[PDB]
């Protein structure tokens, strides 16, 4: 016999991987006197603290930096992101001034604590960045939106992009004897910048605050210092990071025979979906749910700077015509705040020593992808909508993780 | 001890492969009578021709279409491509016509010959495309520079890539009943578009014609037939097939301290070479050589159309600081000229039946690269001098293959 | 002699990364170091002959 | 040395470039008196290595 063999056109895959050394720092603070309602608009409502420090492992910049992200190609998806952390250890301040209350001593007694699910399953909100307190200044006041990019009122903090990894050879607010500092590529201590707390508000709905204490493990510091307690790692279940692929139009008939309307009764479902809980109550809740489905294919990102944007997508991006959920697991480390030796009479605990725990956290991830093409002269990448992707969108955020689950991200933005 | 572990970030290597089932059809041209100067330049010289058709195993468009090459990253190279073809058989006519000369036959013989090195490593060019001869017709006559990419007198002919691969979805000189074919996506046969020969002139050096038999296999056809005869490959010395990766400016002292000189004692060669032999001469030549030596890093290609651009790019292409040297192979596949029954009376032969073959060649090859960054705000891919590349420029052609060797091949161009 | 060659003498480096200042609450630049200082032990030794 | 907030250029001549810098101390060793002290630097015979 004799077969005349095809043609092939095996278009390899890039598969990279990253990690970077972080050196963070928490504070004690101390058991977060809840402040009330962080926002004029919310007022009535209010936020048991914690310094439950927040790992962002789930921004793109706490693994990769600017050029490394800028540089994948489109459908560049992470496959699988890992942090451990060290609890390199804790330092506590040492009261001179005999001032107040706060009677000096060599003595201390800390203890780590860390937790993982919380954030995204339990009953809580990141909150963070906060405004606050004189000597005895452990606790805070006031709440804010969690900062992971810049935030600015025309002078600006923040950037963790570039806490991370300092200015462009010529911006000026940086680069300096004094401005924006390479850190990570240059060892240096830099703040978990939020700290996680639980919300809740007065009357409608109520019964006091649950317990946190059976959702984070805590140790004696001292005994698990320099040992690392976190290691866990996701694989995001939709991590397409880059604007997708192109599926190309040029097969036939009507499928470009024009660009008209292509449908089919398949009698299989195919459509992304949406639950809007209908609470509505006379003394603690009555709710009511009501499946919304919807479309799909416009892009995923733009600003370019939105590498500083959110990593599993997987409520929006519908990969070709079918579904899916779930929620990218958060986590926590930190020291309970240091109660100060407040002698005799302190029958009320507030007063707090300062204290400081750095924690070391190194983050990796791989994310790859392919760049083939099925058409001749095509230019671009290209697939088929056999895979092509879609997103589903919505007038507000889509899941604003930073305000709290039902276990998917409500599409709303708090406080 | 505890050691902070560092950073790392590993990019990846897409590495492709591609394919691709031509096929090609040859002529028996008839041992050709060989033509005087195919220019009114050289007027003076001749080609010794043969039927050798040329598989252009070394112009990108053999493996790669438009769209795949298009779509290779910046440092992308070759790394290996191979061919490997088949007598899948060859025909020959069949005088009705008495006419003639050439009595009518049912006879055939008929023999295939294949060869490699001669084109570049012995002494010949690979002149090609025609201009020719009335029944008995398979001598041919007009020279011609070889063509590969598109020629045009502003009507055109050719287009190599475009011979396989059609036009785009709305270029009209193409797509149509009646216009430029897909063919290789739909499988078709095309001519092998360029044969090959011995140049020679008249006395500036002399002495014959060297002997091509010693440096060509012949088979009986009908023996090799619908089995493989070739299959050589050739792994470039050099194949960096899209601009290189630019190094970046920023490391320090002098180097970025300013835009200025940075040179340095090194004691080690660095520089590419240079020979010119000084053919000079009264009655058969004298040569004298002399190594010409120069610079390095300016670009790679452009018209972007530059897929029709050759392959091995061994002497001018310069990686980093040092040197090398070497010529891609050449390969050609085709059946001497069946001769005409002619009778009694001839004794010259110069009667030739028309006879066409069709071989089946398969092309392949792999081409990968990297997209590193070496800098956390850069933004292109980026290197380093360590390697960064390096080319050398000249005033005509680099090596104009198209014209015979002396190894490597001269840099000026023939006919 | 009548010859040639290349290569530059390895460099080498020790230290302690800064000790970060206790700055308490408000700090969110980092930018307060306590000073330190690291009494490392160096013996060299060389043949030339 | 607290992670040396960069400098500009420490000269009036290069004027717009910086250090980031390191505390990373450099142990000479390659400076001959890292090794010998003087005498013994100066009592090698010619071409002493």
């Amino acid at each position: 016999v004799y077969i005349i063999p095809r043609p092939f056109s095996n278009f390899g895959k890039k598969l990279s991987t990253y990690t970077k050394s972080h050196k963070f720092m928490i504070f004690g603070l101390a058991n977060n006197v809840i402040g009330p309602t962080g926002t004029g608009t919310t007022a009535v409502n209010r936020l048991l603290t914690t310094c439950l420090a927040e790992i962002p492992w789930q921004k793109l910049p706490l693994y990769m930096n600017q050029s490394e992200f800028d540089l994948l190609p489109p459908g560049s998806r992470v496959v699988e992101c890992n942090v451990k952390v060290i609890f390199r250890t804790n330092r506590i301040a040492f009261e001179t001034s005999s001032t107040v209350t706060k009677q000096a001593t060599l003595n201390q007694i800390s203890n780590v604590q860390t937790a993982i699910g919380l954030n995204k399953l339990g009953w809580g909100i990141n909150r963070a960045f906060t405004a606050f307190q004189s000597d005895q200044p452990m606790i805070p006041t006031a709440t804010t939106a969690p900062k992971y990019e810049p935030v600015t009122g025309d002078t600006g903090y923040r950037g963790m992009i570039a806490d991370y990894y300092g200015a462009d050879s010529t911006n000026d607010t940086a680069f300096g004897n004094a401005g924006n500092y390479p850190h990570h590529q240059v060892s240096s201590f830099t703040f978990l910048q939020n700290y996680y707390c639980m919300y809740q508000q007065t009357n409608q709905g109520t019964g006091g605050w649950p317990c946190l204490a059976e959702h984070l493990q805590q140790f004696d510091s001292k005994t698990v210092n320099n040992q690392c307690l976190i290691d866990v790692t996701y694989k995001p279940k939709m991590g397409l990071i880059k604007s997708p692929l192109n599926y190309k139009i040029i097969g036939q008939p009507t499928v470009k025979g024009t660009i008209s309307v292509g449908d089919n009764l398949v009698n299989m479902r195919g459509a992304v979906v949406t639950n809007p809980p209908e609470a509505t109550q006379n003394v603690a809740e009555s709710t009511h749910n009501l499946t919304r489905n919807f479309p799909a294919d416009l892009f995923n990102i733009y600003s370019d700077i939105e590498k500083s944007q959110v990593l599993h997508k997987g409520p929006w991006g519908h990969e070709n015509p079918q579904i899916q959920p779930s929620v990218h697991i958060g986590i926590q480390a930190v020291p309970a705040l240091t109660t100060g030796a407040l002698l005799i009479n302190s029958s009320p605990l507030n007063s707090w020593t300062d204290s400081m725990g750095y924690i070391d956290v190194m983050s990796s991830c791989t994310v790859m992808e392919a760049q083939p093409t099925h058409f001749p002269f095509s230019t671009e990448a290209n697939t088929n909508p056999g895979n092509t992707i879609y997103r589903i969108n919505l007038t507000p955020n889509s899941l604003t993780s930073a305000f709290n689950g039902l276990y998917g991200n409500g599409a709303t933005l708090g406080n």
